C-alpha cells in the first residue's frame, strides 16, 4: 500500500531528507548525470530500457542524457517539497509510477537504484543513515508499482 | 532552431520570467491546477487528449489531475532554473517536446497554453509584459514541436 509506505516517512526520516537534498539538490545536472551513470556502470542489464537516450556511456556528452538526468532530479526536488502532506505526495508518486509501469519496470527493478544513491551520498559524505531514509522514499514508489 | 529561440531570451524577459514565477511558483498546486482548468474552460476540444486524468471537472478533488498539475509546474520551474545555460535549457526543453510529440501535440495546439497563462498571472496582478515574456518561453517548446 503506499499509503502504509508513506506513513514510513516519520519525522526523523523527513528531516534526513530535507537535510541531504540541500546539498545533493544544489547540483542538479551533475549529481542527476552521476546516478544515472552509475546505475548503467552496477546494473548494466538495465541499459536496455533507456534506448531513447542513445549511448548512455557518454554521460554528460549526450544531450538526452543530460536532459533526462535535471529532469530525474525534479522529480525528487517534487518528492521533497510534497513531504508535508501525504495525499498530495501519493498522488505525484502515482504520476510517476506510471510513467515506469508503461515502460514495464516492476518494482524490484525500481528498487535497483538504492545502489547508486547510496554510491552518490557516500561520496558527499552522507553515510548509511541517510542513504537508508532515501530508500524510504524509493519504498512509496516501489509500493506504487 | 530551438537553441535560437532559446538565446534569444534577454536578460529583460528572463528578469521578468523570474520575478513572476517567484510568486506564480510560490503555489504550484494552486496555480498549477487554475491553470489546468483554464485551459478545459476556454479550450474545452483539449479535454478528450487527457483522458488518463478522468474527470477533471472534479478539480482540486481529482488526484489524478492534482499530479499532473503539480508535476507540470516543476517542469516550468526546471525551464526557469536553465534560463542562463542555453546548453541546458535545450536539452530539457527537447525532453518535454518528446513526452507532447508522443501524444500528437502540435506546434499550434501547445500555444494554446498561452491564453490560460495570461489570465493565471493577471490574477497575481501580473500585466500584458509578463504575459509576453511567457509566451516567449514557450515559444522556445514550439520550436522543438
Ligand atoms: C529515484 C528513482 C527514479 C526516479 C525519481 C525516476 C524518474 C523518472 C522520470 C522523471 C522519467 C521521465 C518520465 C517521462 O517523461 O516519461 C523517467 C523515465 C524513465 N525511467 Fe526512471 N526514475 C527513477 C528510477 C528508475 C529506474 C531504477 C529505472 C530502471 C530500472 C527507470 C527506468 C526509466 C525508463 C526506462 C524511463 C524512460 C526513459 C526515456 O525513454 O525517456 N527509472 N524516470
Ligand atoms: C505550459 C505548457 C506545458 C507544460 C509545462 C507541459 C508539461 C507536461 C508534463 C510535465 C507532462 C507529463 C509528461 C509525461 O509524464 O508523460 C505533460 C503531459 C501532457 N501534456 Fe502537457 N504541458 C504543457 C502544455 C500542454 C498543452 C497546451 C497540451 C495540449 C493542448 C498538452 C498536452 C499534454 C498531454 C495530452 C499530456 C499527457 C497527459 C497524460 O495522459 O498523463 N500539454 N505535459
Amino acid at each position: 500500500s503506499v499509503y502504509d509506505a508513506a506513513a514510513q516517512l516519520t519525522a526523523d526520516v523527513k528531516k534526513d531528507l530535507r537535510d541531504s537534498w540541500k546539498v545533493i539538490g544544489s547540483d542538479k545536472k551533475g549529481n542527476g548525470v552521476a546516478l544515472m551513470t552509475t546505475l548503467f556502470a552496477d546494473n548494466q542489464e538495465t541499459i536496455g530500457y533507456f534506448k531513447r537516450l542513445g549511448d548512455v556511456s557518454q554521460g554528460m556528452a549526450n544531450d538526452k542524457l543530460r536532459g533526462h538526468s535535471i529532469t530525474l532530479m525534479y522529480a525528487l526536488q517534487n518528492f521533497i517539497d510534497q513531504l508535508d502532506n501525504p495525499d498530495d505526495l501519493v498522488c505525484v508518486v502515482e504520476k510517476f509510477a506510471v510513467n515506469h509501469i508503461t515502460r514495464k519496470i516492476s518494482a524490484a527493478e525500481f528498487g535497483k537504484i538504492n545502489g547508486p544513491i547510496k554510491k552518490v551520498l557516500a561520496s558527499k559524505n552522507f553515510g548509511d543513515k541517510y542513504a537508508n531514509a532515501w530508500a524510504k522514499l524509493v519504498a512509496v514508489v516501489q509500493a506504487a508499482l
